């Protein structure tokens, strides 16, 4: 229930119609009960190609978020997540807690890149995948460990030991659940490696706003994850 | 002139002995007149391999920074940079300015990865390099544009239009100068693409603390940039 005095959405988001890097931002917006505009592929490619001076903020790739209330534009998913966390009051009250939240979002940003071999010409093979599994397990344990130092269990608690869901929880939950729900090998690795991260992620996305976002994303995007050709190769190795 | 009451350095930094991703953090520390401990390759590999629960904070790759005064550990270079910016009072006073500073550090983190083909098995060829040049030019212009909206010129001003050097300036200056000084093709691209980013970067690293860090890094690391085999292949294409 927050829009402008002419009824326009407070936020304007540019990100591809796949539940990938910008899904983490859509999750933060949805959790906090925000409404936002989206754009199609042609509009997103246009924004990338119009020249630095004509962009809302100079950026390389999406997501890009415009905050119409503050007349402010931001790119880089980790910068957008922490910005929204401050703006929407879902970060911890300490510099330490805010800083760990930045660490966790950057870690998430990194896992997304490693899952997709940095979105370039490199494809998965069964061999690259088997090499990667232990590293993916290590990433899962990096998340599980920060939770564990803050009292996290499968059944209760949040990532940074807070009273409520914060950015850290949202980004963690959307990262792991989105890929789990689409690639059975990865789902099995998460379940086998960290029950505590499984439980936290599944509790967070069971909340009404995120359960509704998850369903709406399936109905809009089908089974897409990233996708392009890189998705096809991940499907071959991680199903 | 800030250490602990027993004289130990306030900060403890783990990063490889190359002027690469952690150089941006060394720059922030040096600019603010801080002293910090460093570690050798065996110690860094040890910290990576000791298990999540035994790390100062769970992390994948360095840099890792321990703040002994606050008893706080942080990884992810963009999270460390912004943490230090707050701790050492060299960030803008607005959420917008802090957030753009996060964007710029993430952009820097990304340029470092693209220069080194994500630190994996992929090597440069002359062909991949020619394809990359326009993208590198685009990155340079992304930095130049944010400067330009804040009044930046070659000869004066800072990235975010501030009274003094902030994180954004330091990370920008160290990113571009370090690679320029080691790869003549890249130096020529920066000079030809954005005189304003050239001038800002060269003004910032002319300051006494950063001029001393630059020299100390050459004497400790030789001509190394990243290096490993990926450095050898970059040298072949970008000299």
């Amino acid at each position: 229930h927050h829009h402008m005095e002419d009824g326009m959405n407070t936020f304007d988001l540019y990100y591809w119609p796949v539940p990938f890097r910008g899904q983490l931002i859509r999750g933060i917006l949805a959790h906090c009960g925000c409404s936002w505009d989206e754009h199609d592929v042609d509009a997103i490619e246009g924004l990338m190609d119009c020249g630095a001076e004509k962009q809302p903020v100079a950026f390389m790739g999406p997501p890009v978020l415009i905050d119409r209330e503050r007349n402010f534009a931001i790119s880089q998913m980790p910068a957008i997540a922490i910005y929204l966390g401050e703006r929407l009051d879902i970060l911890p009250a300490t510099v330490e807690g805010r800083t760990l939240s930045a660490k966790i979002v950057n870690d998430a940003n990194d896992v997304l890149d490693e899952l997709t071999l940095n979105g370039g010409r490199e494809m998965w093979t069964p061999e690259k995948w088997q090499e990667f599994v232990p590293r993916l397990q290590k990433w899962i344990r990096i998340f599980a460990d920060t939770g564990a130092r803050n009292g996290l269990s499968a059944a209760s608690g949040f990532m940074l030991g807070t009273e409520k869901i914060g950015v850290a929880d949202i980004v963690t939950a959307i990262l792991w659940t989105t890929v789990a729900d689409r690639f059975p090998a990865i789902k099995g690795i998460i379940e086998d490696t960290s029950p505590i991260i499984w439980g936290l992620s599944r509790r967070v996305v069971a909340t009404a706003p995120l359960a509704a976002l998850n369903s709406k994303s399936f109905e809009e995007y089908g089974n897409a994850y990233c996708g392009g050709e890189i998705e096809k190769s991940l499907r071959k190795v991680a199903s």
